[PDB]
């Protein structure tokens, strides 16, 4: 198999992940540069999600120049039935590094931490709240961690959790960056503890209860890392005006002391 | 492998399912019946956890002899350190089933129907709700569907969505025998359109908003079975007041006339 995109021709080494509508192949370029070419089709889109698709492509390219975090877009090609994205390939998404890895290195850790918050922080800069942040919306790019989607359109698997959702979503049924910052201390406190704050509770209704329910209390197990342990701490506050915001874990000495 | 229950010796043969506390095995008796054996680590287990699956067992050997659409259990064995309890072997349960079949017979889709409201009707007559059905806690034994669990204890996967909850249990953030109609609605929904009413969408915060959301409104394509198509629509009502009760849904024509 083989596709075109921009005059371009690439041919399909395999397929990487599935959804719904879209679709994710590592090609391979007439140079033999790899690439990632996400396919979505169009043919059964409405106006509303035309335009979501056309607005995360439009901060994509935007924010190219902006931060290194963020997933390169080198090339893409829209038509009324089809969007072409040639994309750079990574190595593997952090969902399935994290579900092969049992234990993680403290630096690796460290390292990833200071990616995601370059990446999130970046975004909320142009006015851009993810909203559905989890660690398949990152990718590992030769020891670098990348965000690939920015919540505006849809998402896909591999070839759906409540574990992530902050507090304010639930009890609004508001959302603001504040809402990124507790999925990115769930992520960061799987990536510690080796399970989600959540994670445990098997009814769903009662696992929403739980995350709104100040009388719930998480818990934080006492580790080396003291700095760790209070940036978790910090992220996973119910009370968003409470919750530790971006630029400030960008000057914990978590990120900024080794 | 091997383990005593009762008194009785059984050989393990395979491993089922994998649950954070519970496990279950596919075993042999003496005589060489077949049975599953479930097994519950209570070692970290509160008094509160105690209790649920104390309540759980209680409910299961009660049941007994009121349906024979729930789970035989035949002996169990409780100390403070685990629980066995020896139930009958289904063929598999109701969710990889339908994950490996594509195209459902409708008269396959009628009696799994039938079979799954005289279990949870069962149930409600007894005063419990379950309120996190979904094909998983169903059974197929000798091709009649079997109810697993009460919503009472814990739950497992073999070796968790917001798909099939309710808008009250939500906008409650209530839960009446009406929330286990909308479960079996959405059980139904999937066994006749391939998906869940609310399966496409992706942001699991907008996912929940249409759900509770009047103006969505959930498709209900043509079908021959024009039975079955108001069975959905009566399920899957917003306001519980007005969504079909159990008793009703045996009295219907879709159930009832062939
Ligand atoms: C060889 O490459 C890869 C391998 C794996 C991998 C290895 N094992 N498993 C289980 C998965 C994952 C991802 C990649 N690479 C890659 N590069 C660019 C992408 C751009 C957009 N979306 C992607 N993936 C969408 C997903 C998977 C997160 C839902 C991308 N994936
Ligand atoms: C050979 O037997 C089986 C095979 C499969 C099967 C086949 N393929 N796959 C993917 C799965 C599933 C279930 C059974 N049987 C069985 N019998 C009694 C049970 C009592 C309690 N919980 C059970 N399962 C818990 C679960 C799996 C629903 C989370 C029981 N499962």
């Amino acid at each position: 198999q083989s596709m075109s995109v921009k005059g371009r021709i690439y041919s399909i080494l395999k397929q990487i992940g599935s959804g719904g509508s879209s679709k994710v192949f590592q090609v391979l370029n007439e140079k033999k540069q790899i690439y990632a070419i996400k396919y979505v089709n169009l043919e059964e889109a409405d106006n509303q999600t035309l335009d979501s698709y056309r607005n995360e492509i439009a901060y994509l390219n935007k924010l190219q120049q902006h931060s290194d975090k963020i997933i390169r877009l080198y090339d893409y090609e829209i038509t009324d039935q089809y969007i072409y994205m040639v994309m750079e390939c990574g190595n593997i998404d952090l969902n399935s590094w994290l579900k092969k890895k049992k234990s993680i290195d403290p630096w690796e850790r460290k390292s990833y931490w200071k990616n995601m918050l370059e990446a999130v922080h970046t975004i909320h800069q142009h006015g851009i709240v993810h909203s559905d942040l989890k660690p398949a919306n990152f990718l590992i790019v030769d020891g670098m961690l990348k965000l690939i989607d920015f919540g505006i359109a849809n998402q896909m698997q591999p070839d759906g959790t409540v574990n992530y959702m902050p507090p304010e979503a639930i009890k609004d049924m508001k959302i603001s960056p504040k809402s990124d910052v507790w999925s990115l201390g769930c992520i960061l406190y799987y990536m510690t503890y080796g399970k989600t704050p959540f994670q445990q509770i098997i009814n769903q209704i009662s696992k929403l209860h739980a995350i709104i329910d100040p009388n719930h209390e998480i818990e934080f197990p006492d580790i080396p890392e003291k700095d760790l342990q209070d940036v978790l701490k910090c992220c996973l506050k119910r009370d968003p005006k409470q919750r530790i915001s971006i630029p400030e874990l960008l000057a914990h000495p978590y990120v900024q002391i080794q």
